[PDB]
């Protein structure tokens, strides 16, 4: 039992939705995996389609993710800012790395976490191999990527870039209350 | 009219047939994929009817704590009561979810087992990195024990002692512990 | 390759896999090892059939080498829990937890075909780690064996002491031998 | 190109069958692989379905199989004898081991092979590992299983148990004509 | 709902299935039990639809299992309709055997198609007596293939034995001359 | 991982589209992978289909790709140029190597990047093995391929061949604004 | 990865086509992979299907292929020649080895390449292992195969067999214009 | 000749008629110990030999090469269990000169039934089963002779792993004395 | 009592026999094991005689930079002149050691190859960790180039440019570059040692 | 597992492996692929033999499929540099860099046994990476080929142009063909 189906019956007969497609009808998108190009391609396409249907109505992005690719993360980030409707973000379980970046990327006032959800922030990870000059190019690129991430996190959270740099040097785990205090979300969702 | 093909396992599978009657079947380890699916089913069922009970059958060795908390928080968040029924085994995060069902509506069948223990994990790298990971797991244990204490009526101190090692409980022991409310006996089939 | 059956209804054609087609006639096919996935499916089918009709009999065919004891117990308790009588029919082999489920069918409604085999034995497992962790695991499996033997005793009429001796090692039984044992009620003659 | 689809257009629409499901509609079952518990489950289910559709019309079981599991073979064997319709057996290509046993299990007068089909008989195979007494138990079991197979073969072919024992000590390949002479089949199907 | 239409494969109406509507069977792989069972099934279905109209079997195959090939061969002989055989690309080993097995006057190859004939291949492991049984079996299987090829080509068993000792590649024209096909299909 | 479905209800039917096929209905093509022959075959086919539906309406090509095969990239490049509609290009996330080549291949005035999308340019990569003569043939071939690539990029950007050669000697990472200044795109799309 | 779908309103209801089956309605066949027996089976099937639809109208074969099996290539080659419709060939990206052979195989005056498409010609490749007499048989066969390829290529291009032999001794890469001058194609399609 | 611990330390003890078994019993180990036993007899056919045993056992045939060589030679072979003597290890410990079988106070002994495998035809499985059952009968008979226990008791006591302390091994008759410091 | 003689070990091998004549034979990659052995040989030879020349034959694709510096620093540290002779190839740290020989005593045979390029490395982990690894390899390159400048007479600027990619030099080009002092030709066999 | 030879010397019994015993008689055995390790050993043997006697001939037996060009040149240059003549004797096969070393023997003292084989071809290699890197590797291997052909031309008396043509593909020569070519001076009669 992985992904169940929901049947609706209308004057056109039966139609079948997988559970995620059923929620998409209600403008809900689930980000529930590692972020890669396939995942970003999917989320981007869902956002574009939802705007096409209605440019005024809110979209709800549920986030349970350990992060992943920074550029895939930025394809989702930029699409969210680009479209007309507000995108609410809701953290369930865990938002780490690029996942926590996307959580912070929701419409101001509309970023949430459930009470026992975990938020983790840290610096980007990568690799470099080859000649000294090639390692230099790769190091400069990851350093500039970190600067870009911190700059945006500063705008979204209200914290200084200096504070962001210090707090992301090592793995930094926050509770839902701490994430609110930090400025990564706006509210902890009460039962 | 168009009718959706029906199957036991993948189309309209046996689990989707139960979902129509507001039953969710957990029969695997808890990972992010399973949690995201269960969360989605829970949100779907609330949207269909905010008042009617939901039924969550649990046979699970447990798994990810964060994936488990995604389910846990969704259950508390939603309006309908979620009944939990242990069949076979509920271990680790599986037992945590069983204990999280609506008060008075947490059940086990007579030969089902319940296992409670401490969270497991790993760390590698620098002394400072191991420290951060140790602190994180210890805080995760404190969070789990605090909630179990609230849901069982057992003290935090007692939970800590009883979970130091693998602790197997019968259905009756689980009831006495406060993990469940009632052992469902075959004699009361017809009430 | 699981075959499809298409049925005509007054509002259109419906495709079934062969197993869902038999499910329409209240037949459940167990033809594999018992694990959490298989137990989830069998339990789901049992609950579905109870919800369709709480009075009509269910037919559970069993060809299984066994598997997880906890997964087996999920099925066992579900069978005891539901209102309908669950008939059990052994075809091929019911071994270990498979034979436990065979014996769990409704009294008078436990069958084997003439050449079907039954095997009973003690539970299998493992433990790794500290002396204390090995002790917890040994006590648990020993308690599990007592539970299995107690229920088997009640379902077969054999004493707990006899069950213990007979399950010490692999014990292969013919369909007639299983009937004599009290694991089934009748051998189904063609 | 593995498994093609056939389309039939009816008064109330269009219906699509894979080739094997199309033949099943004409009471034809294809046993075309090694016999295991999963193959047996599908064959038994098809036989049970066909009897429920019509309890008197013949069933046709085509066999191209190297054989496999004895107990899975017996699930099929016992189901065939149990149901009311006559089950015709037709060897195409090869029937070896448990496949040749099932070929001989067809309704008397209705067991066939095509002229160039190959039939092989031999003693059961297996294994045993562990303590001396465990090896003894496993040896006693396979020997008793061989006795059971030989006894039924005797009933089905008219050959003595003594002859079957000798003729199956090692791999014994038979032509369609030799299989008829042996009593494994009734007729060689001539073009 | 209508099944989706695709080139290659839910369930789907692929290009091969669309040809099967016109009584054409496409063999474009090695011959194993799965391929054979599907082809046998297609032949039985086509006979049941119409027992009079011709069937067309295109062959591009390196061969494979001899028993799987005989499952196809015997089904072709068994059914009422004529089965035309058409070699495209290559018919090797059991593939060339099936090419030769088409209806008399209705076995074809395209001009640049290749045909290869050779002896059966196999293995044996174990006791001396077990190697002997395996050896006798493969030699009998060769005898069976050569006798049938003899009837189907009009070549003597002696000549087939000699010509199949090693890998023997034939052009479409050489295959017609050999009696494996009846005609080379000219554009 | 599952791709969501969108069901479009028409007058007398229902169309169940996967999200990508739903966008294609609105003349949107999503390039969200490495470029290889299979991806090129699909993109080219989508372009041909869209031309056949309407030869005048714009097409939208979203690009999030690390590039890949040069020849496969040229199959797409030449198809874009061949067809009558304007193909707008929109970089989201990253366009690297052949991905950045296709980005620059869009209709003039209609090449775009989102604010945080990354663009990378570098020289072609390959390999050669065997005899001295064979290595010579492969070296000359890859050198001629680089000359072809640089000449086209020169035409598309307005930069000289000499400048492109220098700027592509090593991995060269560009921001969206830098990509605009370079002439690879025409505009950075602001929210 | 996933092939997009086109859905159209038809006399039998809403009909879904993969992008390639939709193009098949315009008599377009897309070769975008290595040539093996399965690819050949598919391409031959499409050619036969299109002839059955209409025996007079032209077919358009797009070629992006690194080549592959010579025998599979000849199954396609002979099918192209056998059928009544003219088959137009259009090189996009790369036509190498058997790919370039199929490109040259198109209807006289209807063989095309897009401006940046590449063509490569060389001799057949193979292998031989075993006894000296077996290596002899394999060598003779591949030499005979090369003679066959060169004779046909001579007929199709207008070049002498002697010139083909020399030009194909090693990997020989050609631009679209070079391929035209050679006689492999008739025209370069300018945008 | 150069000397190392690992002309080694074992070579030095062999001069004083000491043979060290501190590994699993396989054909290579058996060949070495047999060769050492034959060498010591050739040096002096009357003087005692000392065999130290710390072994989890191993091959039954390899163990029987050693056992039969002990019985064949003229010198008494004292056996001294250190650490653990399991399976064929405990068999060789019990095989020492009567009255000259020893264990150190914290040494362990384990007895159980032989282990094996079988794969193939029913007839082949039967031959292998009959073989291992005969092997067990041979081991149990010899163990009965060397301990004073009945064949019936040995059979019951070796059905599963049976761990013994040094004192328990003495009471069982596998050794004669537990050595005092 | 006499030590057994062999060409190569599985005993007094061929390299040990040449070591008696103060010849050290480098014919492999430079790793720590090779470096520790060569350093040990140099220290031994100095202890035998602090005056007499050492002869280091080099046929090496190079290897570990730190291992190469263990050898380099030992050469400079000891009293005797170490002659270097390139046979076959001296690449990367191999070419660095060739250049490290006693001034006036660095040779290549006529068909030997010399290759110079930049150091190679790797980094994985956090952005901060990649930065540390990059800075370390860049400083390592500066160090190598500085020493090559001093030993060849070429400017640091020239070496940087010339080592950006693989740069293959003939024996004569290596002389012209200042990596060696003389191409040892067969014609001088009898007239010169 | 090389056999040992023991000899009485001026102050005691000394053991040699078969190869170091032959080395006493100024014989070096090449019977493998050429790599840096093999070259280190061959070069070392040649330097040792020069130091033992600078005047007496050395005998190099060659059975080798070739291998590293640079490792081969280490050997080639050492031969040309040392004072004594190096005789070369081909047994079995001298292929690629092996046939180059065979041709490198003192002129008049290059031999093959009657059934020995000689093979000549162009250098083999590879390159991965950027277009610029592939160019550097291609220029390098082409320059390496020109160097080999120039020396072969000098050693054989054949033109560079003929050598280029004759080495385009694998070219197998009998012992008599290798003499005619100029790779050896004589085929040794039994």
């Amino acid at each position: 039992n992985l992904i169940p189906t929901v049947i609706e019956t209308t004057n056109r007969g039966e139609r079948a939705y997988d559970i995620y497609s059923r929620l998409l009808k209600d403008r809900i998108i689930m980000l529930g995996s590692q972020i890669d190009d396939n995942v970003a391609n999917s989320i981007v396409s869902q956002l574009l389609f939802l705007q096409a249907q209605d440019s005024e109505k809110d979209i709800y992005l549920y986030i349970n993710s350990p992060g992943g690719s920074v550029t895939a993360g930025f394809a989702i980030y930029d699409t969210i800012q680009h479209i007309k409707p507000d995108v609410q973000t809701i953290c369930i379980g865990m938002a780490a790395s690029m996942g926590s970046f996307l959580l912070a990327a929701g419409a101001k006032g509309k970023r949430f976490a459930l009470p026992n959800a975990e938020v983790m922030i840290h610096q980007p990870l990568g690799g470099a191999q080859g000649q000294a000059t090639e390692i230099e190019i790769a190091a400069n690129h990851i350093l500039k990527t970190r600067e870009k991430l911190n700059r945006i996190l500063s705008e979204r959270t209200g914290q200084s870039i200096e504070k962001i740099q210090k707090d992301t040097d090592r793995d930094n785990f926050l509770t839902a209350e701490e994430a609110k205090e930090y400025g990564l979300i706006d509210e902890v969702m009460v039962p």
